[PDB]
């Protein structure tokens, strides 16, 4: 099984395997039970920014949603990633639809680590070629005519489908920490259009990190988000 | 007076003003007393490096000092520094000798600033040229011929002297936070070369941001490490 | 008199002062009179993106311009800038209108040179904040409401006003070159809109590196775009 | 067969194959005999630094080789690599040795690509990790225990081997140009160690882009750098 370290956007409320009442952001650290959660004030229909950053001296794990002129929402978890992940990771955007949708339109996507020990990558997109070789898609994802990455299936008249699930991991693997590193450090902005006609749009965008090898897992549908094969 | 936040390389420890018994890394917010430290176990001739980092979404200033292959010293300290700091800032390094002295040399000096609403500055030196024209050298802060930074007084052998005080300002006042700021970030570097005769090196270095207009306080000598005018 | 290296965007054609038939970019050394120009098929109304760059090993000053989705215009001019500029410069943005006008809008700036003997200025605006520290705005240039740079005067409901000038200039100065500089590079990026009633907008805006205590020109108004003090 | 575009280190003059009389750093453009050399007085023993640009708007590679207080060496050649290269390429670096030997020694190595339409690659290595996962090391290449890229055979004791070839592939594809692409360039900068016994060094480094599925060509061994079949 694959380990995942994630934020999710989680749109859609599954309170029968831990989620809050509510749409959320969450950090997932190896469950989809998230460690801790921010009540996510939705704004379906407009572009909404994702801040992620952590450094392996404040140990602290930190994401930031928000929409032009909007409240933002921020959550945080302190956790040594080094305990988590292998030190080579890739890092990726999933999402999913279950019985419920959206669609899981990604319009940027950058990410920045450091290792001192000063090692680095970098990347960011803001169109999304028709063949991205820097990206692995996996799944439903794809990029559309607009240069958006769309995660899961969407109609061509743009209506999201259900039962779905995508991700784009960026192609060359991440080493985001070390024996000798002093500090270890990745910032990660995302911006994406979540549409929907349900009035409970399901079911979330997530960015993550995981071990390089990383697929989809079995079963990792809708309210797992295409990162864990069960909910425990 | 200066509004400071700091992390300083204390060497020299004045426990009658709230130092611990020895040399330290700390965290300053608006006093020399430092809200947090951690032993800093000094390598006086070797080249060290500080790494600062902080984002507003985290709330965490964190510092850590390394030789190359030593252990590091990390310290945090739980903070939102828009409660602290004006909106424009200044960045800097300082350093000074008292009745013990050290060189303070610096090496490099790099900073990040962020400011999603994405706004950004990014210097980084490695020289430093006979007349750095985006610095503002205050005190005995002075450039030498192998384009080192060299905050406080050297005579020619390369001695340090004492009761010395002196620091660099970058030029360009930084945009630190502000009323829309969804997050706000800095990153830090400097690398520095501690000198000293003394067996107890004195007094130290610090990265510090301060009001734009901030100057060297009078009395800021020694143990003040050229940021405070008391040791309230 | 100022040294001034500037990429014009040069709204207005002044025939009987060196300016080809029609609106351009051009590259100005040391004069009004552009080195090299290419035609600039305006779009007014419209978001334009300006790129520049230069290395002092290609020693190839270029600039492009472009509207989303149109045909972009690129001009070139071979130049080593050590020859032109002194060491340590500011950058700046400049406009002008006189007789006829437009807004003068920059959207967005941002400018990284890089000085190998690595040192490094990063500086971008997407934002502009109603008071600049970092930006020294000089003549009828400022911030609106939008966070936007008006370089020139624009009425409050929006149309901008003739025998206007303006400019910003990146409050840090940038050491452009050095004696045992191996390579030096900068690269600017602006976005801007240009806004016009008139059906001959004037009378341009212009990127422009210059002496660090460079101000506005005497006489530099409408098609000497703040720049020179004549047009020879 | 593999597209080439390669900047060469070329410690070796094969006069035969149309190198000029001496070392020399050459743009090479899908043949090993250079577009334009220039002469490379090289410093064996010594670290060497390589920063190779291009934009294409400019339109000109160069490429500059300096070591620590030396005369450095540049090279340019107008290209538009648009015509060269396919929309999607890996950066990489490539060394020889023949008959005649040197250390290819890679301690440093950096790219920024940057594609306006701004997608953006940076990678920066100055550690290379005992397993680098986001290189694809071919032929003879290996990482060290001093955490050097050694591109050649090298022996325990530190001595290079003959007739070795071997090149570091950043793992993710480079997408450096593309049809909408307003201005795409690339930075890269290595430093590097070339050590021999040999009074005649062999056979080379080069930094170089190459069509994603790049391999070793056969037959590419000592002059022609591990890039080239043959030496047309
Ligand atoms: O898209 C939202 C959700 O729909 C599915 O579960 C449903 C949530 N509301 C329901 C109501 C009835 C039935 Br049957 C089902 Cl499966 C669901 C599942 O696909 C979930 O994983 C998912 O989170
Ligand atoms: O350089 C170290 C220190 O020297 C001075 O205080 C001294 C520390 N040890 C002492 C012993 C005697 C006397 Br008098 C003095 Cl001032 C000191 C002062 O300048 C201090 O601020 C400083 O931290
Ligand atoms: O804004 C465009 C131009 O207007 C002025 O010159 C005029 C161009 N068309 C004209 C026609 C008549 C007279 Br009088 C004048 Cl000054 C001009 C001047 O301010 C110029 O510098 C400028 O380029
Ligand atoms: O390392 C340097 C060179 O050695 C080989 O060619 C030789 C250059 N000097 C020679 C002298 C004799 C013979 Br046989 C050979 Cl193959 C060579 C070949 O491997 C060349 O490709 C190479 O550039
Ligand atoms: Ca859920
Ligand atoms: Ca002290
Ligand atoms: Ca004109
Ligand atoms: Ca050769
Ligand atoms: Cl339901
Ligand atoms: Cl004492
Ligand atoms: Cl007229
Ligand atoms: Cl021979
Ligand atoms: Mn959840
Ligand atoms: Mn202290
Ligand atoms: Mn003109
Ligand atoms: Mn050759």
């Amino acid at each position: 099984a694959d380990t995942i370290v994630a934020v999710e956007l989680d749109s859609y409320p599954n309170t029968d395997i831990g989620d809050p009442n509510y749409p959320h952001i969450g950090i997932d650290i190896k469950s989809i039970r998230s460690k801790s959660t921010a009540r996510w004030n939705m704004q379906t229909g407009k572009v909404g920014t994702v801040h992620i950053s952590y450094n392996s001296v404040a140990k602290r794990l930190s994401a930031v949603v928000s929409y032009s002129g909007s409240s933002s929402t921020t959550v945080s978890y302190d956790v040594d990633l080094n305990n988590v992940l292998p030190e080579w990771v890739r890092v990726g955007l999933s999402a999913t639809t279950g019985l419920y949708k959206e669609t899981n339109t990604i319009l940027s996507w950058s990410f920045t680590s450091k290792l001192k020990t000063e090692n680095s990558l970098h990347f960011s997109f803001h169109k999304f070629s028709q063949n991205p070789k820097d990206l692995i898609l996996q799944g439903d994802a794809f990029t559309d005519s607009d240069g958006n990455l769309e995660l899961t299936k969407v109609s061509n008249s743009g209506d999201p489908q259900g039962n779905s699930v995508g991700r784009a991991l960026f192609y060359a693997p991440v080493h985001i920490w070390e024996k000798s590193a002093v500090v270890a450090s990745f910032d990660a902005t995302f911006t994406f259009l979540i549409k929907s006609p349900d009035r409970e749009p399901a079911d979330g965008i997530t960015f993550f990190i995981a071990n390089t090898d990383t697929s989809i897992p079995s079963g990792s549908g809708g309210r797992l988000l295409g990162l864990f094969p069960d909910a425990n």
